[PDB]
């Protein structure tokens, strides 16, 4: 028997000690080796409640990634709280690796295996494990990249769907590749992402159909972000250490609800830090072909308020609270203390 509890987790990974890549280096010093023979016990006739929106595992993962980025990605200039901090900003090797979150003695992680579990409420198929799956700490806005897919139907997750101020996590059940490149040989900050339009519009149509199930069959309309920092109004992510900002206007096209969709992107040196601490300025992009091919596995949306009088609901890509990114991966886990 057990009870819900918070405690300090540890991390495990297959990081390489000879690698200079920054996630590898961090994990080599902050994590332990993985278990080659992990035990997972199905709990017969046990129903457990989960709440992904109140899960201290998320805060702990956030603390880790902040620590990793603070040690590994210091900028040439940092503008924070009115002060100016200057330091060396060498180019790095950057490519996220899976990190497992694990409980210490006397604790265990319960895992919800209900395929269509929305993240809050009872779960009928529960197992216990010592560690989560390997979660890559991919920082992005608008689109969730390289995450885990929903096993059955597309899932809409929100702390409170009725409250337009709460971000919606759309959990996709089928990956759509996004292929971003800053071509080798001109404007060195100019880039672009390519997406199969036939595949993407198929998925967006399905997302629309799911949203209709939640919003009483009202007409579902997508619109560009209405304002805010560039990190939010654009799909931002890090590719090989460089900060990409991509215009997603073409991705959320109501008309298509079949060719190649090419989003215009730019590598930015000056950034609003997701840690919420201010601005960071980095050096110009490395030479050559900068390329990242990722799976879109989720979408972060915000719904327009005040459309209750209408027959429409309007959605705009969003994000910016990176805790939501971790939430999208940790939603099926909770820590309990064994009594
Ligand atoms: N901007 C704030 N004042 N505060 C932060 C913190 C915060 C908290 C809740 C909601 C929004 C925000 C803002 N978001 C961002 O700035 C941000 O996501 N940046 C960013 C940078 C780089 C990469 Cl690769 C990236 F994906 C993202
Ligand atoms: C319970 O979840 C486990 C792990 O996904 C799965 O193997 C098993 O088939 C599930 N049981 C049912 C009845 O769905
Ligand atoms: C998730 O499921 C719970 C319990 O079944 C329900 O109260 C809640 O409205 C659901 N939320 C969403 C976003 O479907
Ligand atoms: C991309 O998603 C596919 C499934 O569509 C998966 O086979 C592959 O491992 C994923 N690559 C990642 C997560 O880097
Ligand atoms: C993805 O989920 C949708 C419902 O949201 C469903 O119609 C579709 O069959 C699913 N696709 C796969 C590959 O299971
Ligand atoms: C969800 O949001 C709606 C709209 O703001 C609000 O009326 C309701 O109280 C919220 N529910 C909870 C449980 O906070
Ligand atoms: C990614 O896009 C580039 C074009 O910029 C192309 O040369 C490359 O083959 C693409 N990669 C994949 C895996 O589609
Ligand atoms: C709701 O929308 C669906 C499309 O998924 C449609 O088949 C159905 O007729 C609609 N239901 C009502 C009651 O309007
Ligand atoms: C995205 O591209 C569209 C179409 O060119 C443009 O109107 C819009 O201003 C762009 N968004 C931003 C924030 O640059
Ligand atoms: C929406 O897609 C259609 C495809 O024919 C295109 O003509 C239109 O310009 C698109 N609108 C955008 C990208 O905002
Ligand atoms: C998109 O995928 C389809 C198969 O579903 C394929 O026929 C087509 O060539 C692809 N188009 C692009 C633009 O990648
Ligand atoms: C997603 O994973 C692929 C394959 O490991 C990697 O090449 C790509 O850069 C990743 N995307 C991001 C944004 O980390």
């Amino acid at each position: 028997v057990w009870k819900d509890a918070d405690t300090t987790l540890f991390c495990a990974s297959d990081a390489k000690a000879h690698e200079t890549e920054v996630h590898n280096v961090w994990a080599t010093h902050a994590c332990v080796p993985t278990d080659p023979n992990p035990q997972e016990i199905h709990l017969e006739n046990v129903t457990e409640n989960f709440n992904m929106w109140k899960n201290n595992m998320v805060e702990q993962m956030q603390e880790d990634v902040i620590s990793l980025w603070d040690q590994s990605l210091q900028p040439c200039v940092k503008l924070t709280g009115g002060s100016v901090i200057k330091q060396a900003c060498p180019k790095i090797s950057f490519d996220p690796i899976p990190i497992h979150y694990c409980t210490p003695a006397g604790y265990v992680i319960l895992k919800c295996n209900d395929k269509n579990f929305n993240g809050t409420g009872p779960c009928k198929n529960v197992s216990s494990v010592q560690c989560t799956h390997g979660i890559k700490p991919v920082v992005s806005t608008q689109l969730l990249l390289n995450g885990s897919l929903a096993e059955e139907e597309i899932i809409i997750r929100s702390e409170n769907l009725t409250n337009n101020a709460k971000t919606i996590i759309v959990h996709l059940n089928k990956s759509v590749e996004i292929n971003c490149t800053r071509p080798s040989n001109g404007d060195i900050r100019k880039a672009y992402c390519e997406i199969n339009g036939t595949k993407w519009n198929k998925v967006l149509k399905q997302v629309t159909e799911k949203l209709k199930e939640h919003f009483n069959n009202k007409t579902i309309i997508f619109q560009p972000p209405s304002g805010g920092d560039l990190e939010i109004t654009m799909h931002s992510f890090n590719c090989r250490g460089e900060f990409f900002y991509c215009n997603t206007t073409q991705l959320f096209n109501n008309t298509c609800i079949n060719g190649t969709i090419t989003l215009p992107c730019k590598i930015k040196q000056i950034i609003n830090m997701w840690q919420g601490t201010g601005q960071a300025m980095y050096a110009p992009p490395i030479d050559g072909k900068i390329n990242c091919v990722s799976n879109i596995t989720g979408i972060l949306l915000t719904r327009d308020g005040g459309a209750n009088n209408t027959s429409n609901e309007t959605f705009r890509p969003g994000g910016g609270n990176i805790k939501d990114n971790w939430r999208s991966e940790l939603y099926k886990y909770k820590v309990v203390q064994i009594e």
